[PDB]
């Protein structure tokens, strides 16, 4: 199918999309446009925000819900029904705490002290259960690698940027990470992507 | 098999699996805890988060991802993979707006100011972009009801107990409430469930 990824030129909210064509070997075309003309496309769209994924002309929105959309009838998506429901689950649980953070915040003080209260206090717990939820296992759910765990390693660098000490009391977090990471398709994306901070 | 819900005693993020139970005919445990509870309750949570749903001794969590799970292979899913992408879509986007309200903000008068500022100043975006999106369908995605149409039903019942006039401007939205709140199960559900206030 003919797919145009369109976003921010940064990672963000489509990295996830990004991950999951690479790792299918999918091509398409990553549409980065420039803040200075977000607010017309803004206004073309449904729903005004992206990332938004145009399928063979039909416009798909909301991050996740395209994820979920190209990974059904993969080995991306968990082997049951169940495991379905505990991938979709670690998506939502990692998502809900990336969007506790004030990325559109102006307010400077106000911003800082969200990203420092939720880094400091937050933070340790959501890491603690994830590594508790892995255990020794390789991946977060069954026995191979599901989109979730591509969202863990995009989420966690994102993280680390603001808190580079993150996973210093968790390995096994840090190893899921790098398993990610040594996945072929996606090593060779994350080696040519754009570098952006964000 | 055996399904227990727990969730505090409210609709909250329950009550979309409370529709897709009373919707489907299916039997469930529809366990609610006091606060007083919480302590030992949350110690069992995989992420420290309600609602949970355990299913023949297994956990799942993330409300949306049970709802997802519990209505694959009905009539409330979508008809098709693309359709299946808009109502998680819907879901998303509602699920979104409903996330950035300060619930747990202590200080009532902050709380009941942003409350005020979210309604007024960007809920009427959203409103118009649902109502937009909407049309002259009889359903948000399809020819046939599905859990996004409980969703915003759901979503717009807690809505408008802060802002009365929410949908003054939009009866196409008023009307798709109706139809949801008409639907045999759901009606009994409704008329049958604990008053509370969200
Ligand atoms: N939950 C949505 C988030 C949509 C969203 O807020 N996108 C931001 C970019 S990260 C955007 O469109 N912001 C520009 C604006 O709101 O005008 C998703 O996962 O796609
Ligand atoms: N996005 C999650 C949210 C889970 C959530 O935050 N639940 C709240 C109750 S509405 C809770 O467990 N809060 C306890 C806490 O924040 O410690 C869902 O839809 O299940
Ligand atoms: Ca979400």
């Amino acid at each position: 199918p003919n797919y145009k990824l369109t976003y921010f030129n940064m990672r963000g909210r489509a990295e996830i999309i990004r991950y999951i064509f690479a790792y299918l070997d999918i091509q398409y075309e990553d549409h980065r446009i420039e803040q200075a003309d977000w607010p017309e496309i803004k206004s073309t769209l449904p729903f005004g925000k992206i990332p938004i994924l145009e399928v063979d002309g039909l416009t798909l929105h909301q991050s996740l819900a395209i994820a979920r959309y190209l990974t059904k009838n993969t080995d991306l998506a968990g082997n049951t029904e169940m495991e379905q429901c505990h991938v979709d689950a670690i998506v939502d649980t990692l998502d809900d705490f990336m969007s506790c953070f004030p990325w559109a915040e102006k307010k400077q003080d106000v911003k800082e002290q969200m990203f420092n209260e939720l880094l400091t206090y937050n933070a340790p717990h959501l890491m603690q259960d994830l590594d508790t939820y892995l255990g020794g296992r390789e991946w977060l759910i069954g026995m191979s690698v599901t989109w979730a765990d591509f969202y863990w390693e995009i989420c966690s660098t994102t993280l680390l940027v603001f808190k580079p000490d993150l996973l210093d009391n968790h390995p096994r977090l840090v190893t899921l990470r790098k398993k990610v990471q040594a996945i072929p398709a996606v090593a060779n994306w994350i080696k040519r992507r754009p570098q952006t901070k964000l």
